[PDB]
């Protein structure tokens, strides 16, 4: 049972990898913009 970025339950309790998760809401809060940032 995968899920959005970086988050992975499955033992009866989550097991979210914060690292892909932190870039991966980085590269959210920049994702384009035609841009740099």
């Amino acid at each position: 049972k995968y899920y959005g970025n970086g988050v992975h339950c499955t033992k009866s309790g989550c097991s979210v990898n914060w690292g892909e998760a932190f870039s991966a809401g980085v590269h959210r809060l920049a994702n384009g913009g035609n841009g740099f940032w």
